[PDB]
């Protein structure tokens, strides 16, 4: 059983401990679900001032006298700002509610208006990783390696990767725990992301996987995460993405295939077919 | 009397030395005081209108002359843009107006609105803070803890801790100055905090807390702030959450209770009913 | 002549080399020829859509025909969606263009909403710089200080702050140019900004300022630069603030006076009036 | 053949491996394609709703029976909200369906308006780089050099630059693959860039260009990437810039001429006509 899932969630049934979180909420719920609850408030909202225009009495023209109906779409026409014209507010109680409604219909729909601009405007990363990762030599060293790749031709700057060891440990004390371990990188951040980027961690002597082998990162149950973060051209907003990879995704011996390759005409190109393949020598 | 507050504001009185800070204002004014003072500049920008109406005659059709009431509700639909169809406009004065009157009110209502989105769009971090702290032995070292909790499943990313040492101190002249002390951490950066993260001080001879006793950190007054921060992915947005320790909040030799427990269906678990939980030796 | 003026700006004239840049120049200008530049486009655009309307017959019911008056009025109803009822478009030409306006309204609507949004929501620090620095020992090494004041409740959390020497100096060719010196200070980043703050330059062997004096500073036209960026509660934004000091407003031996202050009934306060308060010894 | 363009572009072909990615397609759009489609939009929904009124009988005053040109225009004035009087709903059917419709234009346009903000508030770094670099002599290195000069009066804070070599490397085990290495610099942090800024490498024996030559560079193919960033007071944004430099655009010996002018009156000035001319000698 794995304790990060692929995409860098957590697999952790969470025991704990309707409105104590409304904004974030209103944010996480789906498309259809915030559609209809801005469709319930609209609706009930409108209710409520078409009762209070009854409250008053027949203080709309061409109303069916107590007519709910009638009411309810003065109200639509009103809080809308449509303003037809058979319907009318007549006396001064109405045309206060009159002002009323346009108020609370302005209010609401600048919240309305802000939460569909805040759930839209989330940009995804449009970044590859590689199924697997690989320990090969590298510069005469066993080197931990994964991949990314950019999904759009848009570029990415000041983009960081983060490489995490998830183990289980003993301390001094005997105390059984789950540590993450920073992995020093070749290259933690790359100015200008906007093809292929091969991650590398050096196994040296202070690397916390020097001396493991494919057996001890199991027993250890040994997992690796991966967040990248970088600042998107194609949306000027920033962008992150997260995978998690288990030790029996670790190809030993294995070396990524180039994904550049040269045409017959000179020019230099990126065959994204290859990213996830891997030589391995029999 | 503590100087910093369990929530990490300051205790402090401010001696010092209603449009110098007209955005800020806006802002930090509770909903109510908001929307009270929105309404205000609603109404009173319509009666100003009404009052342009009468000042160039009877120039609003099915309006009784000289009736405010008539003029203001007539202001109110126009600058709503309801136009219900009674009150219209007559003459090319009045219709300038409209004109005016329309441009002033998309203005408004655009600055209304920033300032809605500006308010409603501030996300809480949802992160709980260890009621207490602890100073135990961790792989050899005594250490000072205290941990974090994320009370919502979406994660955050590059999350931050700061831990500060706040004490009055005496310089090599004699002045008594109260110093921040920034506290080395074994891990300061969480690329992606989930569920609980313990955060460790191992006091040793760099540490400022080295060779204090509980009774020291009281005569110095010593207090602790906590800093977190990261951005999370259910708003797509940053977040931070402070809190304060006072020395009397150190529980010396205790351990914090384990979080995770194993169901009987082998599924990994987070209990946060244990999370304030600390263990003692007598 | 001083290179940077007290506010941090350059006092350098730019010698060089109307729609190039315009989205910094609308975000630039002065509200009221923001203003003014709206109110041009609300009404050259309503114009051209009258001049439309004229240009296919006497497609507006209720309207003297050949009229601009009238025909600008109504398109100032239809841009503006008030729709009052008198004029009316009829034939499919004059509803087509109706459809247009509407159309190019809500576009026209929304780039200046925008832009009253980027303009508007522009926080500002509320960061007090002392006016003066001092030169004094602290913990045993002379040391440059100044101080940075919150005038407002709300805290600020992550503040940095940058102290740059700036001087004319002379490379070993001979060449003499104009060096920036980022000069190490006890503590660069505050976590939580919410009082006061001493910034401090310990100058030992390794500052740039090591050995000189009054004298020397003003020979190499020394200035310093400072620069204090945060993230401030009030607004949930990021604010900063710059200033400048001259080698003239260093006072040598100089010690900031307290303000903190203890309060006859124990309460520690702020008093801000001292806080450009220098003592000196004779 | 060139691997990056001028620009900071790769000039790689992709060969790869109408809805998956459609935030990301309506920000980069151009605005002809982006105005067209949203008019699309704006006529299909509209279309449809016109046809949603003729399938429930002449539920229309005023408006020809079965005539869809008559109910486009209606659908027209109620999505906008105009509602000018002669067409009008009759019957609860086409009221719910105005309820509906002016529903549904409201979430419609708030995503537009969205996407329209989301487009235009991305402002432009206003950055100048120099056409060539240079490597000459200061303080006693063979130096790298190019620099920046900001277009624009406003001022930007907290600016970074990074410099990178890019070029063909072997490693030990003989793979030939293209390195990026980051190149220290003298300064990479310039807390406020104002006006002019030199960016410097010194060539010491830690340089991956130390011992090359001219030739050197081109056979490995050597190029050179420039990133910069900032927060502009301008915008209250961040911005950035990307240029790149082929190994023939490094003139050796060369030397930046000074665009600091002292001008009669003795009034310091910025001269950007001679931000590209490099001294050489012969
Ligand atoms: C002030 C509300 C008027 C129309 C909607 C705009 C809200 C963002
Ligand atoms: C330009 C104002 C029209 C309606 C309100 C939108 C302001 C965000
Ligand atoms: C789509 C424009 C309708 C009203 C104004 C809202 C623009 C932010
Ligand atoms: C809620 C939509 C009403 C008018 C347009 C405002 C959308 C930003
Ligand atoms: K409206
Ligand atoms: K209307
Ligand atoms: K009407
Ligand atoms: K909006
Ligand atoms: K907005
Ligand atoms: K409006
Ligand atoms: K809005
Ligand atoms: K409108
Ligand atoms: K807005
Ligand atoms: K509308
Ligand atoms: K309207
Ligand atoms: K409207
Ligand atoms: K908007």
């Amino acid at each position: 059983p794995r304790i990060l899932n692929s995409d860098g969630s957590s697999n952790i049934t969470r025991l704990g401990l309707w409105l104590d979180d409304h904004y974030h909420d209103l944010l996480t719920v789906s498309w259809p679900v915030f559609i209809t609850l801005i469709t319930g408030l609209y609706l009930v909202t409108n209710a409520l001032f078409a009762l209070a225009y009854l409250a008053s009495g027949d203080v709309i023209e061409n109303a069916r006298p107590g007519s709910f109906t009638d009411a309810f779409f003065f109200s639509v026409q009103t809080m809308a700002t449509i303003g037809y014209g058979k319907l009318i507010p007549i006396g001064p109680l109405a045309n206060t509610l009159v002002t009323l409604e346009a108020l609370c219909g302005m209010l609401g729909m600048a919240v309305a208006a802000s939460l569909i601009y805040a759930r839209f405007t989330r940009p995804t990363a449009g970044v590859l990783f590689s199924s697997r990762m690989v320990i090969s030599d590298f510069e005469g060293k066993p080197t931990l390696m994964m991949r990314l790749a950019n999904l759009r031709i848009e570029q990415i700057i000041e983009a960081d990767v983060h490489l995490v060891l998830v183990r289980s440990e003993i301390s001094q004390e005997g105390m059984v725990f789950r540590r993450f371990h920073d992995l020093t990188l070749t290259r933690s951040r790359s100015p200008i992301f906007s093809l292929s980027w091969t991650v590398m961690h050096p196994i040296d002597h202070h690397s916390p996987i020097y001396g493991e082998t494919d057996e001890t990162l199991r027993n250890s149950h040994s997992e690796f995460l991966v967040l990248f973060t970088g600042h998107h051209e194609a949306f000027a907003q920033n962008v992150h993405a997260r995978h998690a990879y288990s030790s029996d995704e670790i190809i030993w011996g294995g070396h990524f295939v180039d994904v550049f390759t040269t045409l017959p005409d000179g020019r230099r190109a990126l065959d994204l077919g290859k990213f996830h393949e891997i030589a391995q020598h029999h």
